[PDB]
């Protein structure tokens, strides 16, 4: 096949004859055509609207391997790509039997009109409805059922291979793995309810190792407008969390932390928690405490944005809802500005936050501790990424001390 597909030009002929024949000759015609005859899914009304004759002779080609080696992942994948290319090349270009049923069921110009609306571009139900009752003036959708699945079979085809093809990887590079994930997510999101069949059962037997590098995607794609699609996805990601729980740890807590974005979180982090409790308790207050440890630089910030806005109600308001907001090191800042409320109340009636900016710029210019800003230890918290580690680190201990770094928003 590949040799073929190098000497494409001078071997299109060949090819054509074949089909013609295949349909009713060179030592290589003949040859091909007794290789592609072999007695042991695709067909030749489907691949007649789209899809050229020479190249059908790959995908035969492509099917045979991998009927006649279901062991081996290349075929499948191959066959996979093939399919998928032609699918979403004939699936963008179209942007008897059926003629016999029609016309049975509506016992010139009408039927003409009403054959052309069947498939003019195929809330797809309610404009089709609209457009045969404003043309013709009901078997018209079983009809457009039946065709538009006839059109919309190579993605079928691709699905299955795909999915066939990552169950023999649970043999191949994880380039060639990557690829496959991302056109299967790619047409579960675009096209869904048209094979809605196929993935509700590719999803629920699908192994979580090859699916592991897609995780971002997943999450990101949490708020399909669909019922089915998200409830899929939660179900992946929670099946995922087994056996593998430090790869959607951090991203569901962070979330948790539109009502479409929250059921979500809250299954995946309940189905999370139904293993190692402690664990999820305990990371949960480490990133609380995290959020908590990003006082005197927000009021340096306040007073300096203020200074510079200055040259009224709004400055009163940002100034007391920074107070209401800042009410082992709070408390000891608070003793020593504790001066900040009543000096703003009594210039409310300005120097007061001039000098209050003016001695925090002074008093910033470094090394930090973690006891005064809480410490644990022989914890079961994975490390903050652990893509490539086959056995989990957790965490056993923390700085004693945090330092600064300068020429910086402010990095710690």
């Amino acid at each position: 096949a590949k040799w073929i597909q190098a000497e494409w030009k001078e071997i299109s002929g060949q090819l054509k004859q074949v089909y013609r024949a295949q349909h009713q000759l060179s030592t290589l015609s003949k040859n091909i055509l007794t290789l592609i005859e072999l007695p042991s899914i695709e067909s030749e009304s489907t691949v007649h609207i789209g899809v050229g004759e020479p190249d059908f002779i790959l995908g035969q080609l492509y099917h045979l391997s991998s009927v006649q080696a279901p062991e081996v992942a290349k075929s499948w994948a191959a066959l996979a790509s093939w399919a998928y290319r032609w699918g979403r090349k004939v699936v963008d270009n179209a942007s008897x039997x059926x003629x016999x049923x029609x016309x049975x069921x509506x016992x010139x110009x009408x039927x003409x009109x009403x054959x052309x609306x069947x498939x003019x571009x195929x809330x797809x139900x309610x404009x089709x409805x609209x457009x045969x009752x404003x043309x013709x003036x009901e078997g018209v959708i079983k009809v457009w059922r039946k065709v538009v699945d006839r059109i919309f079979s190579l993605y079928k085809l691709s699905c299955s291979a795909y999915f066939t093809f990552l169950k023999l990887n649970a043999q191949s590079t994880d380039d060639m793995i990557v690829m496959a994930t991302l056109r299967l997510l790619r047409l579960l999101v675009k096209h869904a309810g048209e094979l809605r069949q196929y993935l509700e059962h590719g999803l629920e037997t699908t192994p979580t190792a090859p699916w592991r590098g897609i995780i971002p995607q997943l999450f990101s794609r949490l708020n399909h407008p669909e019922v089915y699609v998200r409830q899929s996805i939660c179900n992946l990601l929670c099946r995922v969390a087994q056996d593998s729980p430090h790869l959607i740890l951090y991203p569901a807590i962070v979330g948790t932390i539109q009502a479409m974005m929250q059921d979500c979180y809250s299954k995946i982090v309940d189905k999370l928690s139904s293993a190692n409790p402690t664990m999820v308790l305990q990371v949960q207050m480490l990133v609380a405490e995290l959020r908590r440890v990003t006082w005197d630089e927000l009021w340096l910030g306040v007073l300096l944005q203020q200074h510079m806005y200055v040259l009224x109600x709004x400055x009163x308001x940002x100034x007391x809802x920074x107070x209401x907001x800042x009410x082992p090191h709070e408390k000891w800042f608070q003793d020593n500005y504790g001066d900040a409320i009543e000096n703003a109340l009594e210039k409310l009636k300005x120097x007061x936050x001039x000098x209050x900016x003016x001695x925090x710029x002074x008093x910033x210019x470094y090394i930090l501790r973690l006891e005064e800003i809480a410490a644990m230890t022989n914890t079961e918290i994975a490390l903050p990424g652990e893509v490539s580690a086959r056995d989990t680190v957790t965490i056993h201990s923390v700085g004693g001390t945090i330092t600064i770094l300068p020429t910086k928003t402010k990095p710690k």
